[PDB]
C-alpha cells in the first residue's frame, strides 16, 4: 500500500470519511481538494492503492483498488482485489470511537470500491464470506460503476437484514454524461442495479457537460448531500 494522507476536521470530529482515488493516481491529491470543501467536522482519511500489475495494461504496475481486464459489460470481476481493498478501508474506519459516523467515497475505480463496500456492508460479508467488520453510515460514488452487480442479488437474498441494511444506507452517485473513461451508461446502470436490489436510498446525480473529472456545482451537492445524510 501507498502512503496515506488524513485532513484533520476543523471543528467537532464527528464523521471519518476514507476516500479512493481513481486509477494511476494517489491520495494525497484528493485530500488537497477535500480540505477545501465547506465540510467541517469530517476527518478524511486519503489512502494510496498498491502500485499493482493491471492487466488492462498489459501488466503495467500502477496504483489500483483491484485489477481490471477488458472495458466491456462482461468483464471478469476482480473479486480477490476487491475484498482486499474493502477490507483495507474497513481497518481504516475501525480506528475511530463508536459514536463517530463512518463513510467511504472515490472516483472512478475509487467510487467502484466504495460502492462495492456498501454493497458488502449491506451483504454482511465481504466476496469471500468473512464477515463485514464496520457499520457505514454511507458511501458516494463520483463517475464510477457498481462491480459484482452480477452476485448482488444473490448477497442480498441471503438475509432479510441485508435487504433492511440496503434499503437504508444513503447512497449517491455523480456521473457526467460526456464522460469517455467511465462511459454514462455505467452510471445509470449502477444505479438501476442498486435499486432494483433493494437500495431504496440510491442519489443519482447528473451533467450533461461533466467529463471524467469533478467540478465545483458536483461537489457542492456532495457537500449537502453528506452534510443531510450525516446530521
Amino acid at each position: 500500500y501507498g502512503r496515506t494522507h488524513v485532513v484533520r476536521p476543523k471543528g467537532t470530529h464527528k464523521a471519518t470519511i476514507v476516500w479512493l482515488h481513481g486509477l494511476g493516481d494517489n491520495g494525497t491529491s484528493w485530500s488537497q481538494l477535500l480540505e477545501t470543501l465547506p465540510l467541517p467536522n469530517i476527518k478524511w482519511i486519503c489512502p494510496t492503492a498498491p502500485s499493482r500489475p493491471v492487466s488492462l495494461f498489459g501488466g503495467f504496475p500502477c496504483t489500483a483498488w483491484f485489477d481490471v481486464a477488458d472495458l466491456s459489460e462482461d468483464a471478469p470481476d476482480d473479486t480477490e482485489g476487491m475484498d482486499a481493498s474493502a477490507a483495507h478501508v474497513a481497518n481504516l474506519l475501525s480506528t475511530e470511537p463508536a459514536d463517530i459516523k463512518l463513510g467511504v467515497g472515490g472516483f472512478s475505480m475509487g467510487a467502484a470500491t466504495a460502492l462495492y463496500s456498501a454493497t458488502c456492508f449491506a451483504h454482511g460479508k465481504y466476496g469471500n464470506g468473512n464477515p463485514y467488520p464496520v457499520n457505514l453510515s454511507l458511501a458516494v460514488g463520483l463517475s464510477g460503476w457498481l462491480p459484482c452487480a452480477r452476485t448482488l442479488k444473490n448477497r442480498i437474498e441471503a438475509s432479510p437484514e441485508a435487504a433492511q441494511r440496503a434499503s437504508t444506507i444513503p447512497l449517491l452517485l455523480c456521473h457526467g454524461k460526456a464522460d469517455d473513461v467511465v462511459l454514462y451508461k455505467h452510471g445509470q446502470r449502477s444505479t438501476d442495479a442498486l435499486k432494483a436490489n433493494g437500495f431504496s436510498n440510491v442519489l443519482f446525480k447528473s451533467y450533461n457537460s461533466l467529463g471524467h473529472y469533478t467540478v465545483p456545482e458536483e461537489m457542492d451537492e456532495v457537500c449537502k448531500w453528506l452534510t443531510a445524510n450525516l446530521g
